[PDB]
């Protein structure tokens, strides 16, 4: 009778020929109703509330899916010239959903495929932006969800992989997807990730240590996966100095999880530990020293001003 959607869909301006229910004790209440949008401050109010899943009328269906499709479509369109936050807002929700898709369904070799696509598109439309990416970066990750935060990390990773003069499109691509599928490890898990490394009791800190190889152990056997993509899973907890988890060196690695490795650490600063923006490439030069290719730290320093 109600099919689940995921909230990072209801994005942009477009008003929705559609009504959505929220589900309490068992009954759906209607939400959002038939000729609301989401753009401007409206998006933070939606986010405001914990409300990872909405649902809507199996007859209502096609109304839903072809807005999803004409709002990624003409948000893509690099012509419309249409408002910069609200074209982020739509695909920065898309690429949180391609990321969802992927993680419920990691087999299903087409969701897979439709992610990687995305990837693609996002990094097309970070580099011919130059409003994306400080636009993005706008849309907070309130709820603190691994698959919000790998489309920060992967945002992160295509600015630095940028100023690093990484131009290959096939690996650009690839680090991206393999950022945004960075923490399938962490997903379905009793982690409370939203807390500081060092604060953490063994119990959670050996919970956590986990995540980068058994997430990894769950998609290396399935072919569809690009190796890339499974490194970047499996080693982006792993630092210079060989104090990750595996306890990898620079040399062990492939470079892409290196250059992801220091994106991913300015965002569990920035959102899981809640240091503000602009002292977290300093924290990490200080606290953090030896960790990351200061290079890169470096860089990350400038992209975020
Ligand atoms: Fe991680
Ligand atoms: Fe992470």
């Amino acid at each position: 009778d109600y099919v689940s959607i995921r909230v990072s869909t209801l994005r942009g301006d477009q008003k929705i020929d559609f009504n959505a229910y929220v589900k309490i004790n068992d009954k759906m209440i209607l939400y959002l109703r038939r000729g609301d949008s989401f753009e401007g401050e409206r998006l933070k109010r939606l986010k405001d509330k914990k409300l990872r899943k909405m649902y809507i009328l199996t007859d209502e269906e096609n109304s839903y899916r072809t807005y999803l499709q004409k709002n990624i479509e003409t948000a893509y369109d690099d012509t419309t010239g249409k408002d910069i936050q609200t074209r982020a807002d739509i695909i920065q929700g898309s690429q949180q959903n391609n990321a969802e898709e992927v993680f419920e369904n990691p087999e299903n070799v087409e969701s897979y495929n439709y992610c990687k696509d995305a990837a693609g598109k996002y990094v097309n439309f970070i580099m011919s932006n130059a409003q994306a990416l400080s636009a993005v970066m706008n849309i907070e990750n309130t709820d603190k969800t691994i698959s919000h935060h790998g489309v920060t990390v992967s945002t992160l990773s295509i600015a630095l992989a940028q100023k690093l003069g990484i131009t290959d499109p096939k690996k650009t691509q690839l680090l991206t997807l393999g950022a945004l599928l960075h923490d399938y490890g962490h997903h379905h898990s009793p982690l409370n990730l939203n807390q500081p490394l060092d604060s953490m009791s063994p119990e959670d800190l050996a919970l956590w240590k986990k995540h980068p190889i058994e997430g990894a152990q769950k998609v290396q056997d399935k072919k569809h996966f690009d190796q890339t993509v499974i490194n970047i899973i499996g080693q982006h907890e792993e630092t210079i100095n060989g104090t990750g988890p595996k306890g990898l060196r620079e040399k062990d690695m492939d470079p892409l999880a290196v250059l992801v490795s220091s994106a991913n650490a300015m965002d569990r600063l920035i959102t899981f530990e809640g240091v503000p923006k602009a002292e977290a490439a300093k924290k990490l030069m200080i606290d953090h020293v030896g960790k990351h290719p200061l290079q890169h730290i470096q860089h990350l320093n400038d992209i975020l001003k």
